[PDB]
């Protein structure tokens, strides 16, 4: 089944990098109020040089002229219920990552830019859009993302949420889903996020939610691309999937996987800080895993923590959004301490 099907934004100046225009795959399900708007990832670039490396090698993830006209829902975005028991019925949007700007850029293409960085512009347009074709009639719009999509969920979920009401849709219940999009400003174990996503933020014109904005201040928006920092800011309900040995977070920490002591504690003390950002997440999924995404797999449903599935928890967030329920929780953080702890781990 290839049931999303392309549609290339109506705004043909809301762009990719190149130019060409941004779109959404969509497969809508007429008896449905639940949208699911999922924000692809796919890391990010920051100067002309890099840029041009990543147009060359990941020209998808820059322009939309060589994208097909349907794609596969697969996991949360499968509209099968033995695939995904939490919202197979739901009206099914897939935005691919086009920008390179983790959904934060508001530049277009110019005779100063070679590239245009319009994440958030796409995400707002591909919402209008939408809302002649159905999206008016909703009860919940779930914003969910993996990677820097997940990181674009938490940058962007409250601004859709102001754009709705600004527009006259104020029973439309905006939530976010930030899937392995959670990340750390540590040290290395041995080109750093901070200091990249710095320079990304003005090569891209960066915009960050307005109270982490106004916290932070100028000059230090980069500290909003962080998970534990932002999140804190936000007031639309945001269920946070991390793996606490994030693929993604080893590697900008320098990690390449007998480990010695050295590492071994490392590795340990990334996943108890992990852990403990989440203290104070009460929707949330951290599975004692090494991995990378989670929610647009096929197998999704076979990670538990504590017994649970990630669909179980997302239902028994939904339920929550109607004191906890009984068996069905929604704040599920693992706390054994090395990769591979838990069994029910991807097994590569
Ligand atoms: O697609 C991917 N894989 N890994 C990332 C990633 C890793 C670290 C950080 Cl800090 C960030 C952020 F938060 F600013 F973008 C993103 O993004
Ligand atoms: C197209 O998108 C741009 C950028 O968001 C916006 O400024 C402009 O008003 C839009 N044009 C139309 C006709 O909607």
């Amino acid at each position: 089944n290839e049931d999303l099907r392309l549609h290339l934004l109506l705004n043909t100046s809301v762009t990719c990098n190149d130019g060409s225009p941004a779109g959404y795959y969509l497969k809508e399900s007429r008896g449905s109020r639940r949208w699911l708007l999922f924000l692809e990832g796919g890391w990010y670039c920051f100067n002309r040089e890099n840029c041009d490396s990543r147009y060359d090698t990941m020209r998808r993830l820059m322009s939309s002229r060589d994208w097909p006209r349907t794609r596969t829902g697969t996991g949360i975005l499968s509209s099968q219920p033995e695939e995904n028991p939490y919202w197979w019925n739901a009206n099914m949007v897939f935005i691919p990552y086009c920008s390179s700007d983790v959904w934060s850029g508001a530049s277009s293409k110019s005779e100063k830019n070679e590239y245009a960085f319009m994440g958030a512009l796409i995400i707002q347009e591909v919402v209008r859009e939408l809302l002649g074709r159905g999206l008016s009639g909703a009860k919940v719009l779930l914003l969910a993302g993996s990677s820097a999509g997940g990181t674009g969920v938490l940058l962007n979920v409250d601004r859709v949420a102001e754009q709705l009401e600004k527009l006259g849709y104020p029973a439309i219940q905006v939530r976010g889903l930030a899937d392995s999009g959670w990340f750390l400003d540590n040290k290395q174990y041995r080109c750093a996020p901070t200091e990249a996503i710095r320079r990304g933020i003005r090569y891209w014109n960066g915009v960050v939610p307005e109270r982490c904005r106004r916290q932070f201040q100028e000059g230090e928006e980069w500290n909003c691309f962080f998970g534990y920092k932002v999140y804190p800011t936000l007031r639309s309900p945001v269920f946070v999937v991390q793996w606490l040995f994030d693929e993604a977070q080893l590697t900008v920490d320098n990690v390449h996987l007998p480990v010695q002591e050295g590492l071994r504690l490392y590795i340990q003390n990334l996943g108890r800080e992990l852990r403990h950002t989440l203290k104070d997440v009460p929707a949330s999924f951290a599975p004692a895993c090494l991995s990378h995404e989670i929610i647009i797999r096929s197998h999704w449903t076979d990670v538990q923590v504590k017994g649970t599935s990630l669909p179980r928890a997302l239902h028994c967030w939904d339920r929550s959004l109607h004191t906890p329920l009984k068996g069905c929780p929604v704040h599920l953080v693992d706390s054994c301490p090395w990769p591979h702890c838990n069994p029910s781990c991807p097994t590569g």
